[PDB]
């Protein structure tokens, strides 16, 4: 899974 915020959530 993920914890941090993905760069540019637009993608």
């Amino acid at each position: 899974g993920v914890a941090f915020r993905a760069p540019s959530i637009h993608g």
